[PDB]
């Protein structure tokens, strides 16, 4: 049985495992920060269906950690992820994911969060149909599904 | 400059590293717990005033206490208890105290890989974050 082309997963080996791949196309997509700076801590993808329900997972804000402010990234009709590039460093004694760009057919949403720390990139050939990685109290690691 | 003698610690590498040795003697020890059980998440030392509380470093709520009275003749001599699982942490699971009278305890829940130490316990040092991943004493005869 075949499976999409994971591309990554970038970062390191705290947290759980997580894995995202709807069989729609992610719309729409959270940001949450935490710290009161620019601090990203949770990640939330949803798919919104025909028939209103959506597909959606959150990863990262597994702690007790306020909520302190949210970007959004939506993703329009003839629209689609293509990209994703960021930076893993340390926050608060864990090495996290630290700033996060999405890349569209149509432009760059972010970077959101914080220009710091060790910097990644996906190969510039593309869908991306999912997202997986690692996560805790953060985001520990971050990887695409790809589909041509 | 001497320094009382370390027995220990007994644990693991997990949290920061603590260290209570208190000039005055340690008449109290507050054992708090987690998780609805019987599940120790801290630990309090006080003096006739010093103090200090280690583990309990999360959001995890106290959801109840026991407490160990230490008599005017009486001090502490040993300790003994286990580390293990809870909640994905090897961590301290149960702890006896113990003085020239008596021991006191179990506090928690005995599972786990059992220690004991080889006198008078003048204080405590190991390791926290959350909860107690290590444990030892200062000593001296
Ligand atoms: C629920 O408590 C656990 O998670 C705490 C947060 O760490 C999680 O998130 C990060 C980032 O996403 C991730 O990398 C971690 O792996 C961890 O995620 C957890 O991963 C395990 C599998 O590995 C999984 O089973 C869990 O489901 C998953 N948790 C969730 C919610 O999804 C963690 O505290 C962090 O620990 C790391 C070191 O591992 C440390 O660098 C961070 O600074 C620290 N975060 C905070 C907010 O303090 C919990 O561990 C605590 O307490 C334990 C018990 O006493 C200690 O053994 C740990 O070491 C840690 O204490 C911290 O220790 C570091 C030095 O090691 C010290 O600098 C901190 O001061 C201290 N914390 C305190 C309060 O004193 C526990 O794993």
């Amino acid at each position: 049985v075949p499976m999409d082309t994971i591309s990554g997963p970038w970062g390191n080996n705290g947290g759980n495992f997580w894995s995202f791949r709807p069989v729609n196309k992610i719309n729409q997509i959270v940001i949450s920060y935490g710290g009161g700076g620019n601090n990203p801590i949770a990640l939330t993808f949803s798919s919104t269906k025909a028939d209103g329900s959506k597909d959606t997972i959150t990863v990262g804000g597994g702690g007790p950690d306020s909520i302190t402010g949210t970007e959004m990234v939506n993703i329009g009709t003839d629209e689609y992820l293509t990209g994703i590039s960021g930076t893993f460093g340390i926050y608060l004694d864990n090495n996290v994911l630290r700033s996060i760009t999405f890349t569209t057919n149509l432009k760059a949403h972010g970077p959101y969060g914080q220009k710091v720390g060790t910097p990644f990139s996906s190969a510039n050939v593309n869908e991306i149909v999912g997202f997986l990685g690692r996560s805790g109290y953060y985001v520990d690691a971050i990887g695409t599904y790809n589909r041509h």
